[PDB]
């Protein structure tokens, strides 16, 4: 094998993978239904569950997250696919029960673990319809102490004027992405709103699942793991650049697609706004 998912390939990731930049030094928060330890092409630094039902959380039943985290950084060797930062330290958080949802108390909690546990990169695959001040305190504080968070959203599409963006979404802090294919065109089931801040792939991306193999997800939660990939990896050449900085880094330097409402600002480009 050796195959790589074009997933990134589109953002100029495979690139930096050469110089030596393999997202090393950074820990990434992949808060989701879980990630597999089992998997031959996975390496987990740790984790801790926050909701009492599936309470290792190194067994994932669902694949939302084992898969997400997949695009995050999947072992590089003769095993298949790869991401942005294949050799970052995966932190696996489960705030959901999997094959269902869970409560902001589970969303808010593991995402203060990964921030008050010195996690550099945070990947939040989920979107909520409304959010509180409680969700606004940890997103504001996880962003005020070094962390840079990215969250999903897209699965509600258009509404004319009213925007369809999840929480963490409509707030300033945080950078919510969306899904693109390769045509460099939007996606039907992809969220729009004054908030969209940048855009990545997210459609029929191969990766790894429970059991021992991969499979195909299409959605907007698989896009978020693109950012927070380059994210780890933009902290590669400057283990010492802030949140703020790298914020403008990806955002500062993308490719034009459409209006600041389904398009954001463009696509991910590693070796451009990440230098």
């Amino acid at each position: 094998a050796q195959s790589v998912p074009y997933g990134v390939s589109q953002i100029k990731a495979p690139a930096l993978h050469s110089q030596g930049y393999t997202g090393s030094n950074v820990k990434v928060a992949v808060i989701d239904s879980g990630i597999d330890s089992s998997h031959p092409d996975l390496k987990v630094a740790g984790g801790a569950s926050m909701v009492p039902s599936e309470t290792p959380n190194f067994q994932d039943d669902n694949s939302h997250g084992t898969h997400v985290a997949g695009t995050v950084a999947a072992l590089n060797n003769s095993i298949g696919v790869l991401g942005v930062a294949p050799s970052s330290a995966l932190y696996a958080v489960k705030v959901l029960g999997d094959a269902g949802s869970g409560q902001y108390s589970w969303i808010i909690n593991g995402i203060e673990w990964a921030i008050a546990n010195n996690m550099d990169v945070i990947n939040m695959s989920l979107g909520g319809p409304s959010g509180s001040a409680a969700l606004k305190a940890a997103v504001d504080k996880a962003v005020a102490s070094g962390v840079v968070v990215v969250a999903a959203a897209g699965n509600e599409g258009s509404t004319g004027s009213s925007s369809t963006v999840g929480y963490p979404g409509k707030y300033p802090s945080v950078i919510a992405v969306g899904a693109v294919d390769s045509s460099n065109q939007r996606a039907s089931f992809s969220s729009v709103g004054p908030e969209l801040d940048v855009m990545a792939p997210g459609v029929s991306i191969q990766s790894t699942l429970p059991g021992n193999k991969y499979g195909a997800y299409n959605g907007t939660s698989m896009a978020s793991p693109h950012v927070a990939g380059a994210a780890a990896l933009i902290l590669s050449k400057h283990p010492n650049w802030t949140n703020t900085q790298v914020r403008s880094s990806l955002q500062n330097t993308t490719t034009k697609l459409g209006d600041s409402f389904y398009y954001g600002k463009g696509l991910i480009n590693v070796q451009a706004a990440a230098q």
